[PDB]
């Protein structure tokens, strides 16, 4: 049964590597100056942003964020389908779980791209500083800061990709999403994923059941970040009428 | 090393029994009607509420919805003291920095209140006045504009949490784990807090393995419930923000 849980952990890690082209391993190699990977161009003000290439800045960056979130949804959906039992659930419930899980997973994976000083962009080819993002016209200057605050706390856990692979699967398989039809089979899958994560942490860390506990708490941080984020989106919708969310993102955010 | 985790589990149980008069065991017996004599007074509508006030010894008594909410506030202030007494019996707690003890309790009590409230609830209602009364879920659900959904999220949580079928033995260690959280804002010395919580978590794991040997997933499931509690609390304060100077002082939280 431990063996079943190890097999589940390995299946998930394999799918994660296959689904997500920029891993924490690669992000940390880029950020810490390892010779496996290359150095990013750093955008820290308006001039270096202009040089960054090769209708205002805040809006331009936001449309970029939108493009990469759309791709992330695609990657996460591919990953979700590999979680044993997911594709056998009622279709309505598959959609509900993805709708609520996608952004919580986005914030989780975004942390891998961040340190306290900024975030990797353009597949790790650029690095945009936290202070630059903060300087952006209101309320765009408020978007990324809560993500940074979360990322710094999440990254202190020092998880690697193999831990994250199971953690993300646990997120998607939440039986407490609004509007679910059959909660029991979702919870049955999550119970196994939770045990797989528990054992994975037990083998890989350091005070593992406490790490387990601290990691599970991050869900709450995640759902709070999402709530605060949609509120910001509502402001944007009202003040920037020449702008709207990509149809996929609109659908995710609808109710 | 298994023996000192059992010794710790036992100390916590004994202290939990001392601190909290109405145990889950006694509460479930009242809720199932296994208690052969003292059937609780049932509050299912406005008239039965008013009669309940006449018969039971209430200590908090203009509008029914306000009056019930005020009774809940009185009870919670009582519970904070019960929980505080319990916390001081957790090995290591009184040796923490004094500010940190205060900080752990400040953020910890509501999560514990919710956990313990679940012991008093079934899907149909909740025990009041140490089991002397029973207030139905539908009567609560029927209350005024903002007060009708005050208890619903507590019930929904309680129904799921009670499905784990924890007994007082399990809950004693579980509550100690919640209090000893190293991620509360403004903690000065997190290391010994997390050292104690690590020990409590190991004691909780063994306890669940011994008391529920047929459910290997229970520990994981319980830890996940710890996180639900923080969400419910956040949800509860956003409800409170929507909702006699000396009384304001007594009930500042
Ligand atoms: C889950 O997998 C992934 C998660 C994230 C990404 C990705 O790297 N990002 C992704 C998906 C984003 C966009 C983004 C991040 C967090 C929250 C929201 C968000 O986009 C908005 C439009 C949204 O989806 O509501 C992003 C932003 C970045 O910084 C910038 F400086 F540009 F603002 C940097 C990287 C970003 C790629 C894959
Ligand atoms: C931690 O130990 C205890 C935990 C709970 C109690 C307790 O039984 N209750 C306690 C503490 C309460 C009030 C209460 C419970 C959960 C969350 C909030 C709450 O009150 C509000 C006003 C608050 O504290 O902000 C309570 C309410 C009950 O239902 C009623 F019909 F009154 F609305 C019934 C029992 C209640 C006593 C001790």
């Amino acid at each position: 049964e431990s063996a079943d849980l190890r097999a589940l952990a390995k299946h998930l890690y394999d799918s994660y590597i296959k689904s997500f082209p920029l891993t924490k391993a690669k992000a940390r190699a880029i950020l810490t100056g390892k010779t496996t990977d290359k150095s990013p161009f750093v955008i820290y003000d308006m001039n270096s942003l202009m040089m960054g290439e090769d209708k205002e800045v805040a809006i331009r960056i936001f449309q970029g964020c939108q493009f990469r979130s759309v791709e992330a949804v695609q990657e996460i959906t591919e990953y979700a389908k590999s979680i044993p039992g997911f594709v056998n659930l009622d279709l309505n419930d598959q959609v509900t779980l993805l709708k609520y899980g996608v952004h919580e997973i986005i914030y989780t994976m975004l942390a891998s791209l961040m340190n306290k000083d900024g975030v990797l962009i353009s597949e790790g080819q650029g690095f945009m500083t936290r202070e630059f993002l903060k300087s952006l016209r209101k309320p765009f200057g408020d978007f990324m800061e809560p993500k940074f605050e979360f990322a710094v706390k999440f990254n202190a856990l020092e998880l690697d990709d193999s831990d994250l692979a199971i953690f993300i699967a646990v997120i998607i398989l939440s039986g407490d999403r609004p509007g679910l039809l059959n909660v029991k089979p979702i919870e049955d899958i999550q119970d196994n994923l939770l045990q797989a994560l528990e054992l994975q942490l037990k083998l890989n860390h350091p005070e593992s059941s406490q790490l387990f506990a601290k990691l599970l708490q991050k869900m709450t941080d995640l759902r709070q970040i999402v709530t605060e984020h949609v509120q910001l989106l509502q402001v944007i919708k009202k003040t920037e009428t020449d702008m709207s969310l990509h149809p996929l993102l609109q659908e995710i955010y609808k109710d």
